[PDB]
């Protein structure tokens, strides 16, 4: 009767109903709509204030935040984003994505998300060690190593999830695996930073593979890239190593393109890792080599990579929700893009995802561009952070080659349930691709819906 | 301003403080002496009266200790020592040097050590039951499997680890792997009784193989021990099993020698094994065959072994703190000594220690004596604690060939790591063998101090 | 075997020691000797490491400290000391003390002391805020309403017990009496302030009233106080009401003495308890009025206040331990002191108190000087801390009045039972007063003593 309103919560609440509707799911299984119905408010949210001391001795608040949004399957599982943005509504969209997501994964996680308004922009290490403090000061009330493991988003890296890791062993006096995105030597697992970009880029391949029927692969394929984190940097790197051509990078004021054909190279892709480690843009850079040779680079300010790049042939947004609007859809299309996967969380608007599916069934097979959604092509960091669980509940860490194979397997598992869902359930006319989109949300969904069910969530 | 004089734990953290400083690691990282002031106070400690009954009835009472140092990289861990001489300062020197050793092994475990003034000898078995209850009861509020593993260290037995996981068990109602040393049905793992003597006779098959370019090895060679417990018992077993002959052990009442040629037989071990089960004397058994055989053994009462046994190749102390001497050091040294490596922990006065390392400094090559500290060398036992953690935590046992391989690799990486280190921070004059002590000490130390960092201990 | 040396411990454990074999307690009972060998063994004692930043953004590392003494008579109660100073043997030798003033009050409360070594003086409120944090961050594990109340002893404020206080309820999440001198609107008692400084004075009455047959008061006597904290305020301030002059105060820099005939007056303790809560000295306030004024008061540098008070009636000596030597107190006899009360714990050296009873032996009634210990009158601070856990329990404050009416019943029992206790174990010559040192210890320790017995911990 008198709920608040929240947009990107109900954007992807939408889109996941409308997936459903149509499909023969609900024709099959119309008791389904009940589950959609609990699954949809969640278990339990915690607010809470957080105090914390600035460098010169000033008293400063922040909320923080953690959505614990459905644990059928597993204890609740996501990141944590500090972003000034953060607010339940961007929390609950991502919480509950993170629930069909994590059940693509095969691994046991339930979904959650959590953070807090703090910006880490303009702040002195100290300043985000006082105030992961007294975060967690607070939050370790909540988690623990079989009940909520969050991990970094947005804004959150290895260096928070330190100070966030220490502050929890000092009060909770328990050494176990409560967040993932650990460092090497207190729990960490190989491949972890790299996993998020990397399964994209592996999600990707295997659609490069179907579409085409084995002919193309990422070599000689000019991709584009938004964001310059953590998804950003390992996704580029990926691609670099398959011998595809990474064409574009950027961060919250600009957008960084690769001037004609060429790519950015692993040391610049470092390069741009120790700038963001330091909290500073692109920007900050372009005046010096090797970002300031304008025959390689172009700096713009104030833009989005999409209509920059000229032509493409894969589109990874791997930055923030509703970074791809209508237009640039459009636009990314008429580039010849034929492959579209979120890195980023909802990277996609609405109209973009409309654009991505009216294109993919008015054209057949290869001329279709084929859109993947993040909770199937962006599964490879939660995924990852399940094997950090399973390490540190083993007491043994497991080599780079077993981590990186077991995501290899699991991201190629997830495209497969997604594309053989969508065959069974929302079957595309002949020479058509099935919806990747329909197809995961189907399989997410039907699979969280069912352990509910048993655990007698709903009847 | 006001501090107690802790002789032993000063003794630790000057001979660890100065091979720190006399390297170049403060010289490339000088905030690490910040880590240092840091790291030398121990997290928490727990002292706590205990009240038990004696078989006539009376009330007794001794002093129980959990020395909790370091967490960083794991959960409390190291032993529980029941010996007269127990107090604070023994127990810190103790839990320091675990914080190093169980860096060095790969492994998370983070430092600890415990115990009490309580004697076992002139116990009966019961009183000692009564006593593990009456101390467990106090310490179970403070230990955990996720928090704090001790095991058994000087005076603790498995038999006295199964009177206090029975206690542990009865009060905390939970069955998990609180304690290591376990029996075979009751969550044990294969190896833990030979792994401390073993691992150290393994980590001395690196040193030989090293210092001789592979020329030599166990096979041939003469090997002092002290002590006669757990340690002293299987680094023998070890010895003989490598073709070397193990020409003494001893107990704190004297030593009992290899008179000539010729070596302790696994047979004579396990005799002994079965008079240090019932608390006795080696002096109680001298007087009845095989050991009264005086031209296979000499017994010399008050005696340390080093004088005593003539040339040898190799000293393994294996008794406890401080047992050779800066004299006994020269008499080795004399003797045709080039190997000694620490069983029990500190074994080396500073003097002897100083007197290995300018020996080393001194002679190129094999013609050095070469000392390998405990924190290197003994490392073994809490590694197989460890992966005794690992098999409770898998709900699962490993064979005795798994166990003892991953030892084999431990001890491996241990010495390489010791070996490189001291050739990057500390590098020798050409010809001249590394310092395994400084190596060893900046390997374990700087792990620690960057974990530590990573998680806010000190910035 | 090898315990520490703990000297102010020791002397506190000896002095008791010798009043109970000075007595008939041990040939009526020579079973209690059993229970003191129990007692003295405290319960449980944790360290901790305190790290906490200071206004430079500095790494500071201080050591923490809470012995649990004695819980027979009820949950372990006693005070915080921030002080340079601090360490396990000073601790010790105050929770031993705390036990048997517990005891005397008639309440509920178990014996115990913790504190720092971390130093007040020179901080900033905001670092002293940043240290209250850390160190109650690890306190808080280990106290509760109902298991150990702390409060503030030297150093250790109403604004400290905020900090700490507010700690303890962010992590805990329960609002309870877990401290005692807490904020009026926060769950403080009215009188506690007071209860120190004026229970010493209430005690004192019935010495003067007892000795001289009700022919004297404190109604014209000359009162030596040293200290100028919380006791020694109070205590004057009390001495003024009753008629009494008020002739020393002192700080650990110098003492500021009456010159002549004259008093401290309210409005002057109230100026010297803001000096003290800015944490500046007495030699800070001497350069301006009223304290310039030469012939009110002399300030003496580097001096205790005893030999330089002329003659005196009253010697209160409120600072710290060993504050009154044996030269000390027989220059007091020889200015006439007929009464010596300890403020502060264990305030007289044993040279001190031998030279006291020696001259109460030797001399008949009045003509004694009568030498009453800390834990008997000093007890009104913790026993109304124990009607501030009392007002807690209840969920409701009492008046001014009640608190104070109760005080002074409390100090009244205590008096009549150190008297008559000592009067029925040790009865002195006639004409001779009664030892209430010797009196004190028996009644305090055979109560204990018994509901140590009626528990369990002895047998
Ligand atoms: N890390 C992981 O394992 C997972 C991440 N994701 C999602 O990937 C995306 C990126 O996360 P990640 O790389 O880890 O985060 P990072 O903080 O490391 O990087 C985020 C990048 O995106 C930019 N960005 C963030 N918010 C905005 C915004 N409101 N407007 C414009 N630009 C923005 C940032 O620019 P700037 O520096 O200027 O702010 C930066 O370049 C997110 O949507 C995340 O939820 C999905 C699955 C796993
Ligand atoms: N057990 C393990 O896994 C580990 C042990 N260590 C260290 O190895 C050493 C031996 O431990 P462990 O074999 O397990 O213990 P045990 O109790 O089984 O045996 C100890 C041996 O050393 C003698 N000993 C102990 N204390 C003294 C003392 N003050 N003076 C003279 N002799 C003494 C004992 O003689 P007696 O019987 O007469 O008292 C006994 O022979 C210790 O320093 C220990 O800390 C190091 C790494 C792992
Ligand atoms: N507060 C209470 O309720 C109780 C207190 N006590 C005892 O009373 C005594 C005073 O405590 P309290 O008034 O509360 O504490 P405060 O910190 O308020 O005052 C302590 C006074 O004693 C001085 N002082 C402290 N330590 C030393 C030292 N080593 N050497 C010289 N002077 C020193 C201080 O001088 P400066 O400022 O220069 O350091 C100050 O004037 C202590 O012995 C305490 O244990 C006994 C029963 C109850
Ligand atoms: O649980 C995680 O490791 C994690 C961290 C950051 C993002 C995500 C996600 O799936 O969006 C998961
Ligand atoms: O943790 C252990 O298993 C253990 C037991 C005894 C000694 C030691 C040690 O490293 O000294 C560890
Ligand atoms: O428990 C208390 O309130 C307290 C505080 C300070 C000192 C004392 C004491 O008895 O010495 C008690």
């Amino acid at each position: 009767s008198n709920l608040p309103h929240e947009p990107e919560f109900e954007q992807a609440y939408k889109e996941l109903a409308s997936t459903l509707e149509n499909s023969t799911l609900f024709q099959k299984n119309p008791e389904y709509r009940k589950a959609l119905a609990v699954v949809s408010v969640p278990e339990r949210v915690i607010q809470f204030r957080v105090v914390w001391e600035d460098d010169a001795g000033n008293v400063q608040v922040n909320r923080g935040f953690r959505v614990q949004f459905n644990s059928a399957l597993g204890p609740y599982k996501g990141g944590l984003r500090f972003h000034p943005s953060v607010n339940l509504s961007i929390l609950k969209f991502l919480g509950f994505e993170q629930i069909f997501k994590n059940a693509l994964t095969g691994l046991n996680m339930g979904g959650g998300k959590g953070g807090s308004d703090f910006d880490p922009k303009g702040k002195s290490d100290n300043e985000i060690r006082r105030f992961c403090v007294s975060f967690m000061t607070e939050l370790c009330k909540h988690i623990g190593a079989d009940t909520d493991v969050p991990a970094g988003d947005i804004g959150v890296t290895g260096r928070e999830v330190g100070f966030l890791f220490g502050q929890y062993r000092k009060i909770r006096n328990q050494w176990e695996g409560v967040l993932t995105g650990k460092g090497g030597s207190w729990g960490g697992s190989l491949i972890r930073p790299e996993a998020t970009g990397y399964g994209v880029v592996y999600y990707v391949e295997h659609m490069i593979a179907h579409a085409t029927n084995g002919q193309e692969s990422f070599k000689g394929k000019r991709v584009a890239i938004s964001g310059s984190g953590n998804v950003a940097q390992y996704a580029a790197l990926k691609v670099i190593e398959l011998g595809g051509s990474v064409v574009s990078l950027s961060d919250s004021q600009g957008s960084l393109i690769i001037n004609g054909e060429g790519s950015f190279t692993p040391e610049e892709i470092e390069l741009i890792a120790q700038t963001k480690v330091e909290r500073k843009q692109l920007a900050s850079i372009v005046g010096a080599a090797p970002f300031s040779d304008a025959n390689k680079f172009k700096y713009i300010a104030g833009a989005r990579p999409w209509v920059h790049v000229g032509k493409v042939d894969v589109a990874l947004p791997s930055a923030t929700q509703n970074e791809i609007s209508g237009e640039e859809a459009q636009v990314l299309i008429n580039a010849g893009c034929k492959f579209i996967a979120e890195g980023s969380n909802m990277g996609c608007t609405q109209e973009a995802i409309d654009t991505f599916e009216a294109h993919r069934t008015a054209n057949a097979g290869a001329a279709a561009i084929w859109y993947a959604p993040g909770k199937a092509a962006n599964a490879g960091g939660v995924a990852v952070s399940g094997l950090e669980m399973a390490q540190n509940s083993a007491r043994l860490s497991w080599t780079s080659e077993e981590v990186d194979a077991r995501l290899k397997d699991i991201m190629r598992d997830c495209f497969k349930n997604g594309l053989e869902t969508a065959q069974e359930y929302a079957t595309p006319a002949e020479g058509v691709l099935p919806s990747l989109v329909t197809g995961s949300n189907i399989a997410g969904f039907t699979k969280v819906a069912a352990a509910m069910k048993d655990q007698g969530d709903w009847w």
